[PDB]
């Protein structure tokens, strides 16, 4: 299939995602609406159910509202059955309209629809070449008080109707009972409850296996992507085995939400995108795009620096989901904000690297503050707003122009208010010029691009006041004045003669799994895929065509590999690095070490003999381990994804700066379970 196919569930850079709060989009079936205190048909109480459902999204795909816009992926509210309680928080009544308060991950939320409505949504979306991404929130079930078992549904978790347990009298320890987080540390935020949500205990084998069985069920129903909620609040080791479960079973594009505020750059955030096996919502892009295009607290140099810097800091920048607002931010468009600002920011996101996500109602200029006011019902389904037309013209370029789906980003002209950047992938080029100043025209002189000579028409058709670009010899453009608020997109596409890899998904899997390599110039005839210097040819290449290769990961040792393609003619591609071949299936094991006293700045880490534990390398050791919530110093603990069903050797070490102190004695051995979790409780060997 080509890279742009609806069946490419592994990579979404050629897609434009439309993020839908199911309840707030279209009530296509009023018979499934909540009744009583849980429902507000006027949707003026934004914490109640307004009635929107999966039949409503089907109707909007069918009648061309979503497809007219060029949307090729929808991201909907978590589909699982939620609690039915209307919770009163100091006066306001609150319901599970948002899908985040699960009670059964194997059943649907009936307000949204039946399991048959879900399959009809999947099939209708696919028949219209729309991929379906669902939220999945495995961190917690629902508001619970162990002190008051009658509050809400006491966080109860059911397994396809069968009650597993609740928060009060949790003798099985399905949940964490350490109090609520104050967000002071990542550890604190992981093992304590978010607010009052009953925190699931992923170290409990029943919880571990249940959530992994539940995600496989939704993958069996044909979902094409997963947005994981609260990745900052679950153990990294468990989420890496969770990702290995998905990737070793049916790999689909998975990204998580790790919130970053304005100007916050976090190494942990970047480590998570680079090493977890899922990508992230690109809050670094979103916050800077809002600073430059919305709030004017930064200028185009800030924008250039984020684009240049993010291309390096994210190992796979083409997998990051970009957006200018979403459910956790005030809407981009303000009451007194010029609409041109929204239209430019959307033109910027749609032509930028990564996977653009448009929050529902952006095209209808919805404004609103923070939750719940950014989740109002969308007011109109008008197909003629300028913002609808901006998405309609630019979203198709993700499928048709590989420079926009995969290309590098090159700033070609800039000043405080104007950026002209170029996306390049082989000989495919897109050039985007944006003047954010709504008053001053920009005189552009000396612009050089990679466009062949010609008179390029603005793909936006002058609707954001763009113009034709005349390109002469050597990509030099004839000088022009960029209008106040002007935005223009110029492009050139042609065939790639060289194999060029633009994206690979999944990026972590065991031997035997088929990965998807997308790009251009692979040719029709089966060539060679290199994992390191290991050639994979012939029958292990499951599919080969010019834009997409599907190949089985060879049985190489676990570790990180560069991928490279050589077409049938021996021409080799660029290297696509950081592929992790896992040692096998994964299980999360909790390692607990007692009596590991440390100095200030000295932390305990774990390493061992499998790639998953850094292969005995102190620079790649797992940690720093935790030592405050589940166990307290000098006992340290950490949840680590390790190969299932085997004896690993490992040792703990203390690291402070450059100094590694290994524990003495013989290497430790442990035989990991085949599924479920295990705890290793040991004592520091001096
Ligand atoms: C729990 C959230 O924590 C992080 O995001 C926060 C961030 O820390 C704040 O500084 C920022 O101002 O707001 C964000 C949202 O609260 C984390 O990175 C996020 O992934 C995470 N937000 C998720 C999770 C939930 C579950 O609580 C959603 O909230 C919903 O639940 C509450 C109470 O249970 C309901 O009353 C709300 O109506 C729901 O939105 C977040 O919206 C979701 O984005
Ligand atoms: O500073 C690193 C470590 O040093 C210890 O002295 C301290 O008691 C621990 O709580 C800390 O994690
Ligand atoms: O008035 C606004 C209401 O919104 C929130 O849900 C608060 O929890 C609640 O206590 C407050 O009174
Ligand atoms: O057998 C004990 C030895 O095992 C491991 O290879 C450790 O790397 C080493 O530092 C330790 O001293
Ligand atoms: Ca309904
Ligand atoms: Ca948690």
């Amino acid at each position: 299939a080509p890279d742009t196919s609806v069946s490419n569930k592994q990579n979404f850079s050629t897609d434009v995602i439309y993020q839908i709060f199911t309840d707030r989009f279209s009530d296509g079936n009023p018979a499934n609406n909540p009744t009583g205190a849980a429902f507000d048909g006027s949707c003026t109480n934004l914490r109640l159910y307004c009635g929107g459902d999966w039949q409503g999204i089907i109707n909007k795909i069918n009648d061309g509202y979503l497809t007219g816009m060029g949307i090729t992926a929808i991201w909907i509210s978590q589909p699982v059955e939620n609690i039915y309680s209307v919770i009163n928080y100091s006066g306001v009544n609150n319901t599970a309209y948002h899908g985040y308060w699960a009670r059964d991950f194997k059943k649907t939320n009936p307000a949204y629809g039946t399991m048959q409505d879900f399959k009809n949504l999947i099939d209708t979306a696919h028949a219209h070449n729309i991929k379906v991404i669902i939220d999945f929130a495995p961190n917690h079930t629902s508001p619970a008080s162990s002190d008051d078992p009658s509050f809400a549904e006491n966080g109860r978790l059911y397994d396809n109707g069968n009650l597993l347990g609740g928060y009060t009298n949790d003798t099985q320890n399905l949940f964490h009972h350490y109090g609520g987080t104050d967000f002071s540390t990542i550890e604190n935020g992981i093992y304590k409850n978010l607010y009052d949500l009953a925190d699931l205990n992923h170290n409990n084998s029943s919880v571990d296996v249940y959530l992994k069985d539940a995600i496989k069920m939704w993958l069996d129903l044909g979902v094409d992507g997963i947005r994981v909620d609260a990745v900052k609040h679950m153990p990294f080791g468990w989420q890496k085995s969770f990702m290995a479960t998905i990737n070793n079973y049916k790999p689909v594009f998975t990204f998580g939400e790790w919130f970053l505020g304005v100007n916050e750059i976090s190494p942990e955030y970047h480590q998570f995108a680079n090493e977890s096996g899922m990508s992230l919502l690109d809050y670094r892009f979103a916050q800077k795009a809002r600073q430059v295009f919305r709030d004017n607290t930064d200028n185009m140099y800030g924008l250039k620096a984020m684009l240049e810097g993010s291309e390096v800091d994210y190992a796979q920048v083409n997998d990051q989901v970009t957006f200018i607002d979403n459910h956790d931010m005030e809407r981009f468009h303000t009451s007194n904000g010029d609409r041109r600002k929204l239209e430019q920011a959307l033109a910027f996101t749609l032509t930028s690297r990564g996977v653009p996500a448009i929050y529902y109602g952006s095209e209808q200029y919805m404004s609103g503050g923070n939750d719940p006011d950014n989740r109002a019902r969308l007011p109109s389904f008008s197909t003629t707003t300028t913002a609808y037309q901006v998405i309609q013209k630019l979203a198709p370029l993700r499928k048709s122009n590989p420079a926009i789906a995969y290309g590098s980003t090159h700033e070609r002209w800039i000043n405080n208010d104007v950026i002209i950047y170029e996306r390049k992938f082989g000989n495919n080029v897109a050039v985007v010029a944006i003047n954010r100043n709504m008053n001053t025209p920009a005189s552009i002189t000396g612009l050089v691009t990679s466009l062949p000579r010609g008179s390029y028409n603005d793909v936006l058709g002058g609707i954001l006041n763009g113009n034709t670009l005349t390109v002469g010899a050597g990509g030099a453009a004839s000088n022009f004045t960029l209008a106040p608020g002007g935005t223009a997109v110029w492009q050139y596409t042609t065939d790639a003669t060289t194999p060029i890899i633009g994206n690979v998904g999944p990026m972590m899997a065991k031997p035997g799994v088929t990965i998807t390599i997308d790009g251009r110039g692979f040719g029709s005839g089966k060539g060679t895929v290199y994992f390191g210097t290991t050639a994979v040819t012939g029958a292990d290449i499951v599919a080969w065509e010019d834009t997409q290769i599907q190949v089985k990961i060879p049985a190489v040792p676990g570790g990180i590999y560069d991928i490279r393609v050589a077409n049938a003619a021996g021409a080799a591609s660029n290297i696509y690095d950081n592929f992790e071949v896992l040692t096998g299936d994964q299980v999360t094991v909790r390692f607990v070490i007692n009596n590991a006293t440390t100095a200030l700045g000295q932390n305990v880490f774990l390493t061992g003999n499998v790639s998953e534990l850094g292969n005995w390398d102190p620079n790649n050791a797992i940690g720093p381990m935790y030592n405050q919530v589940v166990y307290q110093y000098p006992t340290w603990y950490y949840d680590v994804s390790v190969p299932a069903g085997q004896t690993i050797e490992f040792k703990f070490l203390k690291k402070q700066g450059s100094t590694v102190t290994w524990e003495g004695g013989a290497n430790r051995t442990f035989t990991t379970p085949t599924s479920g979790t295990a705890t290793v409780n040991v004592n520091w060997q001096p």
